[PDB]
């Protein structure tokens, strides 16, 4: 059996689903049953989080963290890592197919854990967590970084890796949890940490800060006060006033074996705080996903681009889709309702699914739409409800299950079938149940109707 | 990756693990978490039902029903098929870890589907469901009877059976739900339906009875009167009055891709009206449980042997454990509650383990110790609770979820850790999920003590 999609899928993922530039409506399907390819806990109490998802072009890639104890515990954890394919069944929808199963239980405590499918198999960037994670931002060496390969051949080897940039600039780096690519011979991964301010990175970038605006909901005061605001946002106390960054971990392929990679950092005048991401290959341009763990309670979704040069002097340039839809939920300053600079470590990973450009050769397009899973409250991990969005307002939504439900993380990703022309969108949901631990984590496929 | 379980589990699997014939007490320990092998429904209203489960020296075999709609929706249903093997994880117990999977998906109604255990992979028996189970009942002519083979090398082949005995003396034959067993070049599933009391098996069988006695809670009445009760409970109006009856599936194994089978069918005199059950080896020493689903409420498990002669006359030869500890939920007259003989089509699917041989060489051991998940209720699904039980009584519980969990089919299956001597019995269970749909079956693993 190769590790090839169903042919009618291959050329329907990593595309822009709706390349009218035109403005639709939309209607979310109701959930289409399968048996789930991602495994629940088998005990009351265990904890079974954090999930990373990617549907490459001949196969899908997936991961997430299982404890056997309580999710706050953090003395054991194991990683769950699948491969598979899209089969269609005779309901009329296709399912997610297993087709091979590691489990990585060995006593390290591989933690944020990001996936990304490349040439038969998967690649899994983690970190060894120790300590608490407050810990590792108050310490001055980074935790152990690995990389993890695992193909079809049933092959699993694993490295710890150094990457240039990493010793002596940063107090702390993990993983971005949402899902990395494999993209012209590099193998990308969102990542995020603590920069230490008096290293070489940390004077270099020490004035840079990005401050957005709802114009619909500005935020009051001076210029120059928001502005020293937002720089300050970079420095919370929680992470010992570190500059809290994210970054990208570029390894080339093709050297995946020996390479130590190559941290790339982009300028904090083009992002936020440093969060978990998600980094998405769609037409072959390249976007980032940021957590709004800062006081941004937004969507952020970039238009990026690498500038790789021969010796680590690597670049990536960043470009803000101005995205005010709706809001994320977040405690105390840092609710879904606060749109002003203050110091937050908040929010939770909901990512999106781009269905349109925005920016394209000819221009750039105003009726972009998105979609996937929110959290409908300003405070509260809870409610979850799949959407689709325009860049300044909600064009549909669809709750999952009954209004109270506690839920967590989402993250989405939207395929189209080329036979029937119909588009799917997966929607993978940490959920609380009511006979396993913290988290079932479902897997909701739906057809989305897209209309004028 | 050969399909053979770790090696520490081979020698501990269908094995008696109380040999001493001496009284125990035992100690249920806490679930112990892993990614569950059974896969759930991703919507909240879609059917997953109906467990087969079985572990074999070197692999295990699983199989469950998937319906879009509602369980007693059955206009359309797939068939989940798994197979895997043990593999001890650093938590320091083995987990199920699925190396092939089928998901049967072209439009047959598969079902009741019973799986074994075979030499490089699983076989399946079921039936295609084409109208209600009355509707079978009150037919002349059984339905369609399915034998698929799935093996490791990814091949599947699924063949149409008229088992000899089949054809003019039944109306309907379903196969048990409950798992088969290979054994000395059989595949021997259990199986049961409505006989024609005109037919040729119908007329030997007429007078056909078995009557069991609580001698701590008889039924009043005259024997005479009683035992013509007993014989009439076997011909329930519900099936048309029928004979209902418990047969077993018999193919050669090593004609298995052109036998027919056939089928053999215990005396009445020695079991209950037909029902779900399941086929035992353990010891080299064939065990058939059959669930209650007439009128005696007590746990059903039979000693059984067949005469092969090879001339299509082949018998079994079946003897009742006499098991007087816990009930089974049932409504009306056929609750947990009554003993007399009535007609009845009630009950549930509760499977035992037995920890200890009841009939050995010497003499018959009283001292007979089996496990399992009840439902702790008479007239209920509901609240599922692991157990060991006696003979005439309970020796300890271990309620799993809050009370009021509505709970349906169970299957246990326990194995012992020749490496540290750790006995693990796994209490597979239809339990009712809040987010996904009727029924998360869900495989609970613990560890049993057993003491002194
Ligand atoms: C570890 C923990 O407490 N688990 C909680 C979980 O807590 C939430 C935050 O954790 C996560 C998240 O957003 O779910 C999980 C992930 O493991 C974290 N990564 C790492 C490397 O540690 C990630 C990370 O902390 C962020 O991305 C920031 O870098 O976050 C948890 O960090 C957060 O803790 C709060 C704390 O409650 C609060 O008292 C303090 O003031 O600020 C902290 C930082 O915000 O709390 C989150 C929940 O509000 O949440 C789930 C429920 O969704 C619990 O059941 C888990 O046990
Ligand atoms: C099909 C259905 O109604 N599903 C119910 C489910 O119903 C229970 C009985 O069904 C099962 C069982 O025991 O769960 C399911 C299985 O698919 C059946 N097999 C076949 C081949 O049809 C099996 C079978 O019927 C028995 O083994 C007997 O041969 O039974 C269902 O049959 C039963 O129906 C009752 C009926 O409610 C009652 O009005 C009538 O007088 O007698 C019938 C026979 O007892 O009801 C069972 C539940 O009480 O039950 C679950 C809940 O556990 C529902 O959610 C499913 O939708
Ligand atoms: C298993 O699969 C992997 C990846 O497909 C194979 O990896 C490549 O194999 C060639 C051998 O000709 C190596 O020279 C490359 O360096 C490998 N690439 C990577 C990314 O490591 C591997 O050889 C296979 N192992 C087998 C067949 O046992
Ligand atoms: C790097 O990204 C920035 C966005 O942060 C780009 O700057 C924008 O460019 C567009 C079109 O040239 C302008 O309309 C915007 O006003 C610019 N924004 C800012 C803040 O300058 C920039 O062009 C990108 N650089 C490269 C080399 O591609
Ligand atoms: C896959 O495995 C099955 C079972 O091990 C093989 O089935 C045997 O095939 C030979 C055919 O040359 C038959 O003589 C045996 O009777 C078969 N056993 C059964 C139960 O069918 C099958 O050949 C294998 N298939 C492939 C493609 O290798
Ligand atoms: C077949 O099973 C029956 C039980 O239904 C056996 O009958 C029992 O036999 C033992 C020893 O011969 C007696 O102590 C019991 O009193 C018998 N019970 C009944 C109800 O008759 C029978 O022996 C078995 N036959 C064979 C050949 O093993
Ligand atoms: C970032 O913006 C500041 C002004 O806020 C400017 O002084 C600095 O040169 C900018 N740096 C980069 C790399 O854009
Ligand atoms: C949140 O739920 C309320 C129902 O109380 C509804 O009115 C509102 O539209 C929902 N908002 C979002 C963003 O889902
Ligand atoms: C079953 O028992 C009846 C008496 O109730 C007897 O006449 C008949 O011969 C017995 N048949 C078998 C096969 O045991
Ligand atoms: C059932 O639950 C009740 C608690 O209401 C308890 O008294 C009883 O012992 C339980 N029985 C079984 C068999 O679990």
């Amino acid at each position: 059996i190769p590790l090839v999609n169903d042919l009618r899928f291959i050329n329907g993922i990593n595309k822009f689903i709706i390349e009218d530039y035109a403005t639709h409506d939309f209607s979310i399907g109701h959930p289409l049953n399968m048996p789930s390819f991602i495994p629940t806990a088998t005990s009351p109490n265990g904890c079974t989080r954090i999930p990373s998802f990617s549907l490459g072009k001949t196969h899908w890639c997936y991961t997430h963290n299982v404890i056997n104890a309580n999710c706050k515990d953090h003395t054991s954890s194991n990683q769950y890592i699948s491969m598979g394919i899209l089969v269609q069944t005779a309901s009329g929808y296709p399912m997610f197919k297993t087709l091979k199963i590691q489990y990585l239980s060995d006593g390290l405590n591989r933690k944020s854990c990001s996936i990304a499918t490349v040439p038969d198999g998967c690649a899994m960037y983690c970190y060894v967590s120790t300590q608490l994670e407050t810990d590792d931002y108050a310490g001055s060496s980074p935790p152990t970084q690995k990389l993890t390969l695992l193909f079809y051949n049933d092959t699993v080897t694993e490295r710890t890796i150094s990457p240039t940039g990493l010793e002596g600039n940063w107090a702390t780096l993990v993983p971005g949890v949402g899902s990395g690519i494999y993209f012209e011979n590099k193998l990308i991964f969102p990542a995020y940490g603590g920069v230490l301010p008096n290293s070489t990175l940390g004077v270099k970038s020490a004035r840079e800060f990005f401050r957005p605006v709802n114009p619909y909901n500005p935020c009051s005061g001076p210029q120059q006060d928001l502005d020293q605001r937002a720089l300050r946002s970079y420095f919370p106390s929680y992470f010992s006033n570190r500059r809290v960054q994210s970054a990208f971990l570029v390894c080339a392929w093709n050297q995946i074996l020996v390479t130590n990679c190559e941290l790339v950092v982009p300028s904090n005048n083009q992002t936020l705080m440093g969060a978990e991401g998600r980094v998405l290959l769609i037409n072959n341009r390249l976007l980032y996903y940021q957590r709004s763990t800062s006081w941004w309670p937004y969507e952020l979704l970039y238009e990026i681009s690498f500038t790789f040069t021969n010796s680590g002097q690597s670049s990536v340039n960043m470009s803000w889709i101005p995205i005010y839809s709706f809001t994320r939920p977040g405690s105390g300053n840092c609710s879904g309702e606060n749109v002003c600079p203050t110091a937050c470590v908040s929010g939770v990973y909901l990512d999106p699914w781009p269905l349109t450009p925005y920016s394209h050769q000819s221009g750039i397009n105003r009726n972009f739409y998105f979609t996937g899973a929110l959290l409908n409250s300003s405070t509260t991990r809870v409610n979850p409800t799949l959407y689709v969005s325009a860049l300044n307002n909600l064009k549909v939504l669809a709750p999952y299950g009954n209004q109270g439900l506690f839920a967590s993380y989402t993250t989405t990703t939207c395929f189209q079938d080329t036979g029937d022309a119909s588009v799917y969108c997966v929607y993978i949901m940490e959920l609380a149940s009511n006979i396993v631990g913290e988290f079932q984590i479902l897997p909701v496929l739906t057809r989305l109707t897209i209309t004028g």
